[PDB]
């Protein structure tokens, strides 16, 4: 029997936060050509879909009393190049300096580093930026890893009020939170939980005052392919730290890794295509209605981060746990390196889609009502209407997920009946539907024979499954109302979009940039952030050698790979957007290329 999933637009219940927009790594790097695409790739997820970029041994670009801040200037800019904040972990050595936070003069100097930092990247991108940072404690400080750098118990405290003191003394509105582990049954995790007891009633290092500063409290827990159990284990470590320290009841907390399996790099063939695309908007869907949406609970849970901005390897491109799947191509003179969308990727544009508000949803099956915690889920949001720039909309994202499970042999009937849109001018719905037989640039590589260094077409073909199945606009029936019985398959994700017309068209696509792949071969990557609405069908790419469209299928994501067949590609780009009722926004500023 089929999958009921009703959606009342009239009822825009509560807010609805864009909580999960939040990728990391760990170099085992930062700098070269490869992470400058793959943070490109980061950066272009429309409408902000990912915000933060969460990074370890940060104070090892840093070199040392005097510091060479060249290599974290290098990484950071980098980010902010491409609209990017850092999760910035202090998290390092400054090349082999600090040994012992139990010395007391290892202590001040942290302390005298942090400010400097701060202070630092405050003159050099502004403190309203700056103050948008969570900084964070070193990871994971009940794992071990600290290298050649003793942090017992007492040095952890001793650390945290030199780094909380630190950034206070740059400015009081920095943000710092810890210690991003996993807090799991004390005599465990003493780290962990020793840093809540010294934040609630111990002693500041340099103060001496009792309590100390802590904006967030952030954990790691993983789902062990299991999606609901993320959140399960969520529930019981925040209910803990509630009763245990009642003065944290209102601190947001973080998990700052909320993967469905620990080891990045270990190859899971689920990790490739829209199966890991489709989990990820589970988790996220789960916590949105089954941890937020007015629970008799309500624990204060504020950020979401996959792990997942690493670098794939050989000879698993697509199989590991990474945004972007790397081939690089060490045939050709000199070797170069490219990177391909993943549809976990593409899913975090979809998931941008989403709206200020959520609107009232019920999933059922024969009249057996089904929350998150099942395969077929769905989240919907409604925008208020800001300016002439933009008019109201709906965003309705179901998935159809078993978790770590495809099932290729499997059809899942649904109905959406959509009801209660607020009546408006020239109303339209667009669908945009992702799974693994027409979505899988993994498939295509397969199909094509699994190529280790694929040529230019190869890549062209794999490029192709990149973006989801997109309808053309409709427009919306009589009473704002709206049925579809679409099939969906096993895994899949669908997102409706329904718009009303804005008054004005869309605006100026911005800080278009031009990137070189190889020969004959190119990104371009531009910023939406002025377009002033998320009705769009695509973005207009115009190439002049002395203006004429570059033909191609419909796409929202920021980033172009431009691959003509002539290998000409030497001259002039401008970009521009495109919206539902076919109007045009102004072209960007004209970049110039040279091979
Ligand atoms: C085209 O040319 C590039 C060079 O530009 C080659 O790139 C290398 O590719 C290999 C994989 O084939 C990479 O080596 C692998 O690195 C992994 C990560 O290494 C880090 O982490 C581990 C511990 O987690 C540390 O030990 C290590 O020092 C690093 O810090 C390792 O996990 C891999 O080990 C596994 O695979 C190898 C076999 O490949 C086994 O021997 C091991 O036992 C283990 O199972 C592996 O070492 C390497 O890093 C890449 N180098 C660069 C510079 O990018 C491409 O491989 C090449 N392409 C082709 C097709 O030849
Ligand atoms: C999510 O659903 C699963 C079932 O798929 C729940 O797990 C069951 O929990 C009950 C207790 O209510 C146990 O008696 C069963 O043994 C469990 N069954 C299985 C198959 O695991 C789980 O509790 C649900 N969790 C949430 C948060 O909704
Ligand atoms: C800082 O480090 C960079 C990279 O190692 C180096 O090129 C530069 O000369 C250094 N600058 C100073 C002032 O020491
Ligand atoms: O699951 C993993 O591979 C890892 O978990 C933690 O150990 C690390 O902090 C992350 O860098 C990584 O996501
Ligand atoms: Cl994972």
């Amino acid at each position: 029997a089929p999958h009921l999933v009703q959606v009342d637009a009239a009822r825009a219940l509560w807010p609805l936060r864009r909580f999960w927009r939040s990728t990391g790594f760990c170099p085992p790097y930062v700098l070269s050509w490869d992470q400058q695409l793959n943070l490109a790739y980061v950066g272009a997820v429309p409408h902000r879909g990912i915000k933060q970029v969460r990074t370890h041994w940060l104070l090892e670009l840093v070199t040392t009393l005097s510091y060479n801040f060249t290599h974290l200037d290098g990484y950071l800019d980098l980010l902010r190049e491409n609209q990017l904040l850092p999760g910035f972990e202090l998290m390092g050595s400054a090349s082999g300096h600090f040994t012992d936070f139990e010395d007391k003069q290892q202590v001040f100097e942290w302390k005298d580093l942090v400010s400097s930092l701060a202070r630092r990247y405050i003159g050099r991108y502004g403190l309203a930026h700056v103050s948008k940072w969570n900084f964070e404690t070193w990871n994971e400080p009940d794992h071990h890893d600290f290298d050649n750098v003793s942090m017992t118990m007492q040095g952890f405290l001793n650390y945290y009020d030199a780094c909380s003191e630190g950034l206070r003394a740059a400015s009081p509105a920095l943000r710092l939170g810890g210690p991003g582990d996993s807090f799991h049954t004390p005599p465990r995790s003493p780290l962990s939980w020793g840093l809540l007891r010294h934040c609630h009633d111990g002693t500041n290092f340099f103060t001496g005052e009792a309590g100390v500063r802590l904006d967030y409290i952030s954990l790691h827990r993983k789902g062990a392919r299991s999606s609901i159990s993320i959140l399960e284990q969520e529930k019981v470590v925040a209910q803990q730290i509630r009763q245990l320290f009642p003065k944290f009841a209102d601190t947001p907390i973080y998990n700052d890794e909320a993967d469905p399996l620990v080891g990045w790099s270990l190859p899971q063939p689920w990790r490739a295509d829209v199966t890991y695309a489709a989990m990820v908007v589970k988790v996220i869907a789960q916590h949105q209605n089954l941890l937020l949406a007015n629970t008799t609970s309500a624990f204060p849970y504020a950020l979401l981060s996959n792990d997942n901005a690493f670098l794939s390897y050989h000879p698993h491109p697509f199989a590991q746990r990474t945004l972007t799947a790397r081939f690089q191509v060490n045939n050709t003179r000199p070797p170069h390196v490219q990177l391909l969308r993943k549809p976990v990727l593409t899913a975090m544009g979809l998931l941008a889609l989403l709206d200020e508000e959520q609107l009232w949803a019920e999933v059922s099956q024969a009249g057996t009502v089904l929350d998150s915690n099942h395969t077929v889920g769905v989240l919907a949001s409604a925008h208020r209407p800001q300016g002439p720039a933009d008019a109201w909309r709906a965003a309705v994202l179901i998935y159809a997920s078993d978790d770590t499970r495809a099932h290729p042999n499997r059809s899942v009937a649904v109905t959406l009946r959509l009801r209660g849109v607020p009546p408006g001018p020239g109303l339209v719905y667009v669908t945009r539907y992702l799974d693994n037989g027409l979505c899988s640039p993994d498939g295509e590589w397969r199909r094509l024979g699994r190529p280790v260094f694929p040529t230019a077409e190869q890549f062209r073909r794999m490029r192709a499954a990149e973006d989801p199945v997109a309808a053309a606009p409709r427009p919306l029936p009589a009473g704002g109302r709206l049925t579809l019985r679409p099939a969906l398959r096993l895994p899949s994700l669908l997102l409706v979009h329904v718009c009303a017309r804005p008054e004005k068209p869309p605006g100026q696509v911005t800080r278009l940039r031009a990137l070189p792949l190889t020969q004959g071969q190119l990104v371009l990557v531009w910023s939406d952030e002025h377009v002033g609405s998320k009705c769009l069908w695509t973005y207009e790419i115009q190439f002049s050698q002395d203006y004429t469209p570059v033909s191609r299928k419909p796409s929202t994501f920021n980033l172009f790979v431009f691959s003509p067949d002539t290998g000409a590609v030497s001259g002039s780009y401008r970009v521009r957007a495109l919206d539902y009722w076919a109007r045009p926004g102004p072209f960007s500023d004209p970049v110039p290329y040279l091979e």
